């Protein structure tokens, strides 16, 4: 009214309190209406392509915080490359087959796969799949992820299944596919084989056994009174024993007497004495391990022949130098068993129950038969000691129940035949973090052959036929026919036709003169479905190319997608399907614990999406070291939300006091700018260069703090703080405020473009309040390009010292605020006693120091009288009262108030501004 003369923040069109949860959905509505993904893709249609191939998440259910972190990090890279001279097509995907879907339906929906036909259960899996891919798609959109959502890929599509058969066929033609009876992981709960990617390790309690094997034929080395000692944590494997293993040359065993003579490795005498609790024991003689070859022993229960074998797998670290060898339940046992032609015995069926191969324990679950086995061992007297240990044990990745080794006929990919090319691909790939290279390298050099056959329904069947010779039929014509047949009708055609209707129209094989063929029923590993994505997506789709330039998935994918995709591509191409890998850790609670509902620490993405919003989560992703494990909690997100509050206030302030400025022609030249403004221009360009470099190096934590530092202290507390009382009081065409707001315009234009990859809900919201809008959204322009500023280094040194000195002056003002006598900064007059260095810097100031320090008046003298006021290390300061008339407009205490007859209550500055008009008003 009479006290105020406007000159406030006009543009409140950007609200202060951020109600993103109710505003962001409307923001996404306009993005979908304009089809912004197609716009940026069309704009960069001729630019070089940077492909970030999306790892297909499972459709097991709704998204968790880990899903969001994956997509948000992908969105950061794609958005930056879209507006940095690259074409960045991003198509989502979904891994649809496998146990993650069957187990979800079986447990949650209480359906029984054995109460319905295979076709019916597969149809139910297909229904639940599309339900989840639709639900996950909308949840990703709410987060604010840009991509080809209307045209994604799923693993159940016939085109994908057709190409996956081609991938399998190409490897088979190379000779990398074979079938054999080998021990592999078995899940009795799922009644199927498994691989390491389908295995989770948990601590499990197992019974430790020290058992004795009697000697029948010592071959002139041992008498019948000696007995071998065996340590085993798997009692159920005893009925399958066919031999005993000992190290031939490196380890020499001895005979120990504790009332009876036992055979044990020499280096384990003390360790075996404390376990069996021997009282008095004496060594008889020493025998080299190789001398014990072909010694015949007896089974403690069945008294069958057990052949002592030589192998390098037996170690001193075990409980005894002799190891029970069961070729049907162990990798190393199978290898040595085949070396000596030992029988392969697997008395355990697919459901984990003992079969007729174990006479005294038939029908028992393997874990439930451990106690009866020990009881029979103790009845025979061969049991020495029984104990219990807890150790990490493999478990099914879906049923969470333990797995066992079973020797069964399975399909394998011969990794050993091209392991060298796999190692070369890892060495030629760029890994971020760096340890990822050694992570996958060692996983390959120590990997065995990959079991790819699964005894389940929901998946892609293995395209192998069998003739009357029972010879597997794999050839390019059969592979081509089934691939085209799958492309038309899908994988369902395999489960609804006999073999002769799935073959070429006139195919005949030598092994079956009658033309009577049969088909395979096992399906492929779900990791093979995802590992064929590069051939079916990067190669088949025209919008993408192979190899992709980056893979971005979690740390668990080194066993999974990173490994399987490399295996299929190097088998076919010989080269890696990716030029680089970016790895992110897992999401944890505030105390570094797994987010499980059991702990009650789950941070639901939808929970944060509605309580806080999307850009808050986007900042949180950029606020953490994703490359390692990340910890999240509601309190942490509130801190991130508070940071967004400071960012939002700075943007509102920048938009507000910039309203009365049109930079179309009111642009102040760089030479005409204030040296104070020129320093901010240098700082802005340094910020642009650092942010763009950080995007290239993928260091988002640097961007998060750099922007936070640039706004909280550098701009809002130092530069905008001065402009809070200078911009609007002066004339609206004054070169001072016009030049300052050219800097504000440059910051607003550049910062809005910089933040666009990380935050877009607020970036486009600010982009609306831009005087010069040549593109509909901020995502349609490129990132700002750094521009050199003349005399930058000299001004950086000068004004960084000036910033330091101002902070000390503010500290002196805050000391006066502690006194609260003046209780004001602008009204206070200053008498300064600077150091020669400080005095030289003040002399170099060509601007008004009074307005910079937001003080009424400043005088400089070498009084050198400290009194009791203050003295900074570079200047002595006195905060004095001016005692003049206070202006009613600028609030500056100035003696000039009253000199103007028309405005006796205004100073000369305010009186001149009020009286004079530039051209109008
Ligand atoms: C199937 C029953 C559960 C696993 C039960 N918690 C249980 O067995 N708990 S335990 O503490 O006995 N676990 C010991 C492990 O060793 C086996 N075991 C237990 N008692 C004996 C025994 N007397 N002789 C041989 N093996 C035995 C169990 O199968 C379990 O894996
Ligand atoms: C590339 C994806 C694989 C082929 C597989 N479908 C898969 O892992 N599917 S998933 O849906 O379970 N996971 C997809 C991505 O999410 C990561 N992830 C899973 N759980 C978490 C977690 N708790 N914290 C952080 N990231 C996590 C996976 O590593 C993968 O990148
Ligand atoms: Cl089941
Ligand atoms: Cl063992
Ligand atoms: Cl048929
Ligand atoms: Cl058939
Ligand atoms: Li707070
Ligand atoms: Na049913
Ligand atoms: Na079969
Ligand atoms: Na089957
Ligand atoms: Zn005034």
């Amino acid at each position: 009214m009479e006290y105020k003369d406007t000159l406030l923040m006009p543009k409140t069109e950007f609200p202060m309190r951020g109600n993103l949860p109710n505003r962001e959905p409307k923001m996404q509505e306009q993005w979908a209406e304009m089809n912004i993904y197609e716009k940026v893709q069309k704009r960069t249609e001729g630019r070089p392509l940077f492909v970030l191939h999306d790892g297909p998440p499972y459709a097991n259910g709704d998204i968790h915080m880990g899903h969001a972190l994956n997509k948000i990090l992908k969105d950061f890279i794609v958005r930056y490359k879209s507006m940095s001279g690259f074409c960045a097509p991003y198509v989502p995907g979904w891994d649809t087959h496998g146990l993650p879907i069957e187990t979800a339906l079986t447990k949650n929906k209480k359906v029984n796969r054995k109460e319905m036909t295979v076709a019916e259960f597969r149809k139910l899996c297909e229904q639940y799949a599309w339900e989840q891919v639709n639900g996950q798609r909308e949840q990703f959109k709410r987060l604010g992820v840009r991509g080809d959502w209307d045209n994604p890929y799923v693993t159940l599509q016939p085109q994908y299944e057709a190409q996956q058969i081609k991938v399998f066929g190409d490897m088979a033609k190379k000779g990398y596919i074979y079938k054999g009876l080998k021990p592999v992981y078995w899940s009795p709960s799922s009644e199927s084989a498994l691989a390491e990617a389908e295995i989770e390790y948990y601590d499990k309690r197992s019974a430790s056994i020290y058992v004795a094997f009697n000697v029948k034929d010592g071959k002139g080395v041992l008498e019948q009174d000696e007995k071998f000692i065996i340590w085993t944590t798997t009692p159920w494997t005893m009925p399958a024993n066919q031999g005993i293993a000992v190290n031939p040359e490196l380890q020499y065993s001895v005979v120990e007497a504790d009332g009876a003579k036992y055979v044990v490795a020499t280096e384990l005498i003390e360790t075996v004495a404390k376990e069996i609790e021997w009282a008095d024991y004496k060594t008889l003689r020493t025998v080299k391990g190789s001398e014990l070859e072909r010694v015949v022993a007896e089974h403690p229960i069945y008294k069958r022949d057990s052949l002592v074998v030589l192998g390098d797998h037996v170690t001193t670290d075990a409980g005894t130098g002799c190891v029970h060898t069961a070729p049907g339940h162990g990798e190393d046992d199978f290898i040595v068993g085949q070396k000596y032609g030992l029988e392969v015995l697997c008395p355990v069926d697919s459901k984990g129950h003992m079969t007729n191969e174990a006479p005294g324990f038939e029908g028992l679950f393997y874990d439930k038969a451990n106690k009866p086995i020990t009881d029979k061992l103790e009845e025979e007297g061969a049991l020495l000691k029984l104990s219990f240990i807890t150790h990490s044990y493999p478990h099914d990745w879906r049923t969470k129940k333990p797995t066992i080794f079973r020797a069964t006929a399975q399909w394998f990919a011969s990794i050993k035949d091209f392991r060298e090319d796999l190692l070369k691909a890892v060495e030629k790939t760029k890994w971020v973090p760096t340890w990822g290279e050694t992570r996958l390298y060692n996983m390959v050099r120590d990997r065995g052959d990959w079991c790819i056959s699964r005894q389940r329904a929901w998946g892609v069947p293995i395209p192998v036929f069998y003739a009357e010779n029972e010879e597997p039929i794999i050839t390019d014509e059969t592979i081509e026919h089934v691939s085209n047949l799958f492309r038309e009708h899908g994988s369902n055609v395999w489960f609804e036709r006999e073999a002769k209707d799935l073959l070429p129209e006139g195919f005949t094989h030598e092994g079956s003169p009658n033309g009577r063929f049969t088909k395979e029923t096992d399906i492929m590993d779900v990791w093979f479905d995802s590992g064929s994505s590069h051939q079916a997506v990067l190669e088949e789709r025209e919008d993408l190319q192979r190899p992709a330039d980056l893979y971005l998935e979690g740390s668990d994918q080194y066993r999974g997608w990173f490994n399987s995709s490399l295996s299929t591509s190097v088998a076919v191409t010989g080269e890696a399907p990716y030029k680089g890998v970016l790895s992110h850790g897992f999401a944890l609670d505030g105390e570094g614990r797994k987010m499980s509902k059991s702990l009650g620490n789950v941070v639901i993405p939808e929970k944060v999406m509605k309580q806080l919003g999307a850009d808050i989560l986007r900042l949180w992703v950029a606020s953490v070291d994703y490359q390692a494990d990340v910890r999240v909690s509601d309190n942490i997100l509130k801190q991130v939300a508070e940071v967004y509050r400071k960012i939002r206030n700075t943007f509102r302030f920048l938009l507000g006091n910039l309203a009365d400025f049109n930079p179309t022609t009111d642009a102040v030249a760089v030479e005409d700018l204030r040296e104070v403004d020129r320093y901010m221009l240098v700082k802005l360009n340094k910020l642009i260069d650092k942010v763009k470099k950080s995007y290239d190096s993928y260091e988002f934590s640097s961007i998060y703090h750099a922007v936070h530092n640039f706004c909280t202290i550098d701009m809002s507390s130092f530069y905008l703080d001065f402009a809070k009382d200078v911009l609007y009081i002066e004339a609206e065409n004054n070169v001072e405020r016009r030049s300052i707001q050219t800097v504000l315009y440059e910051t607003l234009l550049s910062l809005t473009k910089l933040v666009s990859p990380i935050l877009s809900h607020t970036a486009d919201e600010v982009w609306v309040h831009i005087p010069n809008v040549t593109e509909e959204s901020v995502q349609l322009v490129d990132m700002p390009e750094v521009q050199e500023i003349e005399g930058a280094d000299q001004l950086v040194e000068k004004w960084d010292a000036f910033m330091e000195l101002r902070d000390e002056v503010l500290k002196a003002l805050e000391q006066a605020r502690n006194e609260k006598v003046i209780g004001k900064s602008l009204e206070a007059k200053l008498t300064l006693y600077p150091t020669a260095d400080t005095k030289e810097l003040l002399a170099s100031i060509s601007e008004n120091v009074g307005q910079l320090f937001i003080v009424s008046d400043l005088e400089v003298a070498e009084g050198e009288a400290p009194a009791e006021a203050q003295k900074f290390s570079y200047a002595s300061i006195v905060v004095s009262k001016a005692e003049g008339e206070k202006c009613e407009r600028c609030w500056v205490v100035s003696p000039t108030v009253g000199e103007d007859q028309d405005h006796p209550t205004l100073c000369t500055r305010c009186a001149d501004v009020v009286k004079n008009h530039y051209v109008q008003q």
